[PDB]
């Protein structure tokens, strides 16, 4: 496959950022290798936002000829107070029940799970020399930098903070350098690790990348964050300040359960959540059901998009861009109501795939309604 | 033994606080695992305060029936700057240089070395189970609590200190808990550490020290900190706040070599430190002469110190505690004169069998002045 074809493969939607282009042609250059992967706390049910553009990129990339892993980060999680901070807890529902609904994510986004490889963060832990390596890494690093970075666990520095919540941003970079990851994936609120990891990259002793006696910067690539479906906390927004932050604290997975759509929901639960997402009519600035639209429905814009619609209403109408789309929302000529009716059904076709198997084998979700 | 010798061998001088009498002795009397440890970090010449006050405690503590051990903490050493952070030298001045040092203040100060365990810290680093016990604790500790902590390693909170610094306080705790220790012995200043590990014991989840169904906290032990030789920074010392301050400044483990002594020091340059010792006539506050007569020469007493000294200036006086020595030098009965060539000549003495040593294996001595 020709370079331009591979970075066009990294970088295309949902991927947002990528430090940088120039590396990554780099590493395609040299022969470095392509070891990739995106790390996942373990808590509740895989909303679309995790699911589906991790899966998206997981795709793209192996296409690209890159080598791809799902991280499931338990201690991350136990640190961070997931499932009431039961660490046997958090790894039976990784393994039992984020890992296959990955799986399944990575499958209707058209990879191929069975060639993605799966680790439980314990598995790499649990060993001495990757304890090293935080030592080496955080030698580096100002406790004040990694104070500034725990907003990656979606999380505020507060008065009272338990120092173990501090020791997370530090494995998070730590895991990278001991898998040898060129390529670190993550949603871009996650890129404070990234920046971080390659600042360090060329100052590691025991793990740096080393490739024809050179080290190595990993690529960190970022993915566009979904936006929940509730109405923002104010209305109008009024700057682009005040826009930048309503998307931060509105992002799905700040959401409730009632406001996120999960890989598995039923048809109906698809249908509800989407009758009453925030979608003004002629809204286009913040409008969450036109978020999803334009990073799932035309993540490949070479592609066709219909909405049925009564001759009264103004007939059917096939879309092939989002653009196209989204001046005919803008302008009027789509209203809501059919816009979210075709953005539901179009989701509930796609997760079929996903309801399927959480139907066929039902001990998964058991497992998450014990819990 | 009854368990009344076994608290006084515990208690007896250097001691300078234990935490608590009263867990100590619930401890003896429940027959609860009795293990030792104090650790040192590597970064230099054994000054008397190090050897010799240690040694005395382990030597008590093993007379108690304790299993005693010297904890050699390397990559403590390695994040704390020591010997340029050259982790590789660290370990070879541990296991050269340090082990036998300290093997040799032991066995002076009357203890059995051949009893005493000697674990490098990184046996124990290069387990991942261990480091889920830093995390383990480290949940149960705040930042600000790890930033206050910091002291321990003779550092004060910095504007740009890195990260790796803060993790050191959550080892030192967790080195106790891994390795089993009930009987936490170190110097004064490392109180910080041990007030911790006694508040989080009964929390820990892997490796807390269970005894017949019970969760146990260790007991600290802290011995007295013996002063450099050098005269204060401000003098005379107004406040007792400045009292405690200065002497805290004024430890030898911060002075200059000429204000130490180091257990090989030949005779010559004992004579010469302790010749130019502060040592005020009649100063009995802050004389650090009359510290290490009280902590060193009358570490039991009775016994019998004499001050040779012509019928002119007060013939031969032989004193058998401490207090009486204190009294007449408050009284200006004993001159600095006189005392200071009787403590040179004691400490001359006494180190003998360590200065022999040294002088027919000299590859310790060697390794160290090319550091
Ligand atoms: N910080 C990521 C999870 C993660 C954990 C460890 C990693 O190495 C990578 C990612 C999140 O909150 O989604
Ligand atoms: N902090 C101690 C060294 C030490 C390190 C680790 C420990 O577990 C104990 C002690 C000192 O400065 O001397």
């Amino acid at each position: 496959m020709d370079i331009e074809e591979r970075i066009n493969l990294v970088l295309k939607k949902p991927t947002e950022e990528v430090l940088t282009v120039e590396n990554l042609r780099h590493l395609f250059e040299i022969g470095a290798p392509l070891q990739h992967y995106i790390g996942f706390e373990i808590s509740g049910y895989i909303h679309l936002g995790t699911g589906l553009m991790a899966g998206a990129k997981i795709a793209d990339f192996q296409k690209a000829g890159i080598k791809t892993r799902v991280f499931l980060a338990d201690w991350h999680s136990w640190i961070n107070d997931k499932l009431g901070g039961d660490l046997e807890v958090i790894q039976e529902v990784a393994l039992k029940y984020f890992k296959v609904g990955m799986e399944k994510s990575i499958e209707v986004m058209g990879g191929d799970p069975k060639k993605v490889e799966f680790v439980l963060a314990s598995e790499i832990l649990e060993k001495g020399d990757y304890w090293q390596t935080v030592i080496d890494i955080s030698k580096n690093v100002t406790l004040s930098r990694v104070m500034r970075s725990i907003t990656i666990m979606g999380r505020q520095m507060g008065e009272a903070i338990d120092f173990a919540k501090l020791i997370y941003p530090m494995m998070q970079v730590a895991d990278i350098f001991y898998q040898g990851v060129t390529i670190a994936h993550a949603g871009m609120d996650q890129r404070k690790a990234h920046v971080i990891a390659i600042e360090v990259a060329q100052k590691l002793r025991y793990h740096p990348i080393v490739h024809e006696g050179e080290k190595l910067k990993p690529v960190a690539v970022h993915h566009h964050l979904l936006l929940g479906l509730q109405e923002p906390p104010k209305w109008p927004i009024e700057s682009e300040e005040e826009f930048k932050e309503i998307k931060a604290q509105m992002k799905m997975s700040k959401s409730k359960p009632y406001s996120a759509v999960f890989i598995h929901d039923s048809p109906e639960e698809i249908r509800q959540k989407l009758r009453k997402a925030f979608c003004p009519a002629r809204e286009v600035r913040y409008n969450p059901v036109l978020d999803w639209v334009e990073y799932i429905i035309f993540r490949e814009e070479p592609t066709e998009f219909t909405v049925h619609r009564p001759a009264k209403f103004g007939g059917d109408v096939t879309y092939t861009t989002f653009e196209e789309l989204k001046r005919d929302f803008a302008e009027g000529k789509l209203h809501p109501l059919d816009l979210k009716n075709a953005v539901a059904e179009y989701l509930i076709n796609l997760l079929e795939p996903i309801r399927r198997y959480f139907e066929k084998h039902p001990e998964p979700l058991e497992l998450m309604r014990s819990v």
